[PDB]
């Protein structure tokens, strides 16, 4: 979330004001004093980390304090994390670090304001959590480094700032920066190449690019087909955007600035006609195998609906993002938090998967499968669960409250109106309800004669096994 | 059992007039004086009252008022046998009525115990002797012939025969229990066909210039405004005094348009303070505008994250929020060229302090699920 970040702040006290201060961003509300609860700390400690926060805010900036509560309040965002997060030595060492591939220790120390042996216990802590990304920082009294393959550097830096994107402190004129990427993406989406995607994941890999590009800190170390169609069909418009930058791509930075663009390629998306045939014609292999494991899916649960699903064009682009380099796409698996029928039958979908390239650990693929999978049959799924509705009173509010109700539970919970006479039904799943307003041996659900708030909550909660 | 209320009302239920002292004792002057003018004032909602006399106790006012009263009091009583001794063998002769109904061309839906428990209270007043009066009905209308003879032989069952008033009174209170949007057996097609097709054509005349006046025409909005006419039509006064029994409902839930709707009403009959009729119109107008409006409010769906997860997510919050809400996927370009309204959220997990922001956690909980409901129960009730 702004978990990486957190992760990386190695000031007990200074995370807890960052704490804090997302705390007072996120909820517009008055929060209580109480709070503390959700920052997981003492009420003493919360006035304190307030008063040390209202000391330096700029001054459009305020916290306003009583009875009522605490609330922050501006007569732009990212100027308050611009403002307290430099003031980590774990963050202005990883800001520092992205730019250059080597720091003067003297230097930093310097800046810093700290000695040698606390910022050593600061980098043993900050390699803690870099360990996942298979990268550390060396440490000695010459020097500062990041170690590790670059393209670690990268997808590590990618994930810390993706949510800065729009921070000074991290991208000194940002917006200027952004510019290029939006006329990249226009030019893009008014040609036939058009496709949808992510685009501040897309900006942000842009931004990361161009950095290490300039600090000379160059990628390498991972396969790829230097002669791949769709690689091939985007280079000329990846060459213009970086070049805005004056950045030339050598082969491998070619190729990695592409598979960063096509990991921010959605799902369910509308391809241009270029894009389009070259799918069609290019990769009719995968197409094939693929085809013939979504029939073989939708035999298998018995709906042939499926095959007129998006799964075919989804489940191909997850393999071209797979196929394209295996060695990224599985690097690229550390952006996120890696968290039995359709397992059973994507043993299919991972034999097809060795047909055109090799995996390791597929477990996070299989996932992705498992949503797009998921995903297809739940569009094309009728009702899992009837709400049974029997009620006594007037006529007119019946029909009005039915047809609320109905609008309200979704297109996935079935209301249907019952009478006593007809309630001796076995047709009742671990899911079914009946609602009422008569008291009437099953789970029953009673409804107010003009349905309150709080009977509407307990009634959306009980449909959430249907949609989720 | 020892609310003294209850006691009276039973007494009163199954019977007339009481002997005061039979109850002053049977029970335990001055003290039932105090209950009574305190439920008394409950009766005024009614227009009914409690008499107190040394000579008597009684219930004044007309026996239709005391009887819809009874209906508000127990219809959720009516599968209880110590308000209804042995409901179980009584409703059985409303079941079979039914069935004599369903299975046959006459087949209507209704509200099935808010019928039982009118019978109930209709046998139980005709035995003690408490008939009512005081209605204007047509013995001739076809409605009602269709339908005398099974309810006829519902009464039969408790040894009733249905005097006249009391046999209009009977088909009303079934009436009365028929649903709205509702599906008719071949028998009462043809009579609803046969005898109202000009009103139906006056109906929708009427649709169509209130559809302009604000599509309606797709809705249902028409036949149910016939079977409203064709419920008030049958009695206008006993109309009117059923709607005492949902008081509280339409006193809290177009009315130039409905001038039509009443002039129209007044070529089949009497409007004196056709007040209900009104709400009710008024109610089936909003539920029929109600199910074509469509899309009320938008939530602008902000998403980055995993992309196969996006499109998942999207699906399942579009499906949970239901049809009445616009999910609109947009990127951070047209946040700043969001021309939003007052109902309109943004659902998201990217992070401008003062915006109608609902921040999503990439698996959500229960709790914000909740939440996210709640922010969509003005554009459903």
């Amino acid at each position: 979330m702004y978990s990486m970040l957190k992760r990386v702040i190695t000031e007990k006290d200074l995370l807890r004001q960052i704490r804090l201060l997302e705390q007072l961003l996120n909820v517009p509300q008055l929060t209580a004093k109480r709070l503390a609860a959700q920052i997981q700390t003492t009420e003493r400690t919360v006035f304190s980390d307030l008063q040390y926060i209202r000391s330096q805010l700029p001054a459009d900036w305020s916290i306003e304090t009583d009875s009522s509560g605490i609330r922050l309040r501006n007569q732009q965002t990212n100027e308050l994390w611009s403002l307290f997060l430099p003031q980590s030595i774990s963050i202005q060492l990883l800001k520092e670090l992205l730019f250059t591939k080597e720091l003067v220790t003297t230097s930093f120390l310097s800046t810093s304001g700290v000695s040698y042996e606390t910022l050593k216990r600061h980098i043993k802590k900050m390699n803690q959590a870099l360990r996942d990304f298979h990268l550390t920082i060396q440490l000695t009294t010459m020097t500062i480094q990041l170690i590790g393959a670059e393209s670690n550097i990268r997808i590590f830096y990618h994930r810390l700032l993706v949510p800065f994107t729009h921070n000074n402190y991290f991208f000194d004129d940002y917006s200027i920066h952004e510019e290029h990427y939006f006329q990249f993406l226009k030019q893009v989406y008014s040609s036939e190449l058009t496709v949808e995607t992510e685009e501040i994941f897309g900006a942000c890999w842009f931004f990361i690019n161009t950095i290490r590009n300039k600090a000379n800190c160059r990628v390498s170390q991972f396969s790829f087909d230097s002669k791949d169609v769709l690689f091939q069909l985007y280079q000329p418009s990846l060459a213009k955007l970086y070049a805005s930058e004056g950045i030339y791509l050598q082969g491998e930075e070619s190729f990695f600035a592409f598979f960063c663009f096509l990991e921010s390629w959605n799902y369910d998306n509308v391809y241009g006609e270029t894009l389009a045939s070259a799918l069609h014609t290019h990769y009719s292999q995968l197409r094939k195998s693929l085809q013939q494991f979504v029939t073989n899916l939708s035999t298998e649960e018995a709906r042939p609906d499926l095959i007129q699903t998006n799964l075919l064009d989804n489940l191909l682009l997850l393999f071209i993002k797979y196929t394209e380099s295996p060695t990224l796409s599985e690097q690229f698996q550390l952006e996120y938090q890696e968290l039995l029928a359709l397992s059973k039958s994507n043993q299919e979908l991972l034999e097809i998967l060795s047909r055109y390239t090799t995996i390791e650990e597929p477990t996070y693929f299989l996932s992705l499968a498992s949503l797009l999978e998921k995903q297809a049959i739940y569009s094309i799924q009728a009702q899992t669960m009837t709400a049974y509705f029997l009620f006594q009173g007037e006529p007119a509010w019946k029909a009005f409250l039915q047809q609320e109700l109905a609008a309200y539970l979704g297109t996935r919970v079935k209301l249907q109106a019952i009478e006593y006479v007809e309630l001796s039904q076995l047709t009742l799943n671990e899911a079914d309800i009946i609602i009422s307003n008569f008291p009437l041996d099953l789970p029953v659900f009673y409804l107010s004669l003009i349905p309150t708030k709080n009977e509407l909550r307990r009634l959306a909660e009980l449909t959430l096994h249907s949609y989720f």
